[PDB]
């Protein structure tokens, strides 16, 4: 069973929370967002997120860094920092993952996600978890790699 919890989408780009919070890997992310018809976002286009209000508390997976989008300065989310914050070092590859959707409305789109529309076949039981706790199921897998199995 997994559980895959989404935000708003701010300019196209929403983050994706597996189950336990920091755990996927990059080649977990690519696939993932590969499922909702997405991409792992550029900085670009996590840059514009963030300026139409897209911040979490949460390190997650672009291509190429992991970064966590702040507009609001927090303690316990990035120390403070503000901006698109590049994470440096960390001993460890599992975060959360960011996916960026091209056909998205351009600003905060908070209505529900109702479907994984390019998972394969597979026998996961496999549920996207909306903020508003809406939810929708479907039977398949989404990861192409065995050792992420």
């Amino acid at each position: 069973q997994i559980d895959l919890n989404v935000t708003c989408r701010y300019a196209g780009v929403f983050h994706v929370e597996k189950n336990g919070r920091y755990s996927i890997s990059r080649t977990e992310a690519a696939d993932l967002c590969q499922a909702f018809n997405s991409t792992l976002p550029t900085m670009d286009q996590m840059k514009l997120a963030l300026s139409k209000g897209f911040e979490t508390c949460r390190y997650g997976f672009i291509e190429g860094n992991v970064v966590i989008p702040r507009i609001h300065p927090n303690a316990i989310c990035a120390a403070n920092h503000t901006g698109v914050y590049i994470l440096v070092t960390s001993n460890t590859s599992h975060y959360d993952t960011y996916c960026f959707n091209a056909s998205a409305p351009p600003e905060e789109d908070c209505t529900s996600v109702t479907d994984l529309p390019n998972s394969f076949d597979g026998p996961v039981t496999i549920t996207i978890v909306n903020r508003d706790g809406t939810r929708y199921s479907k039977k398949g897998e989404y990861r192409t790699h065995q050792e992420d199995i």
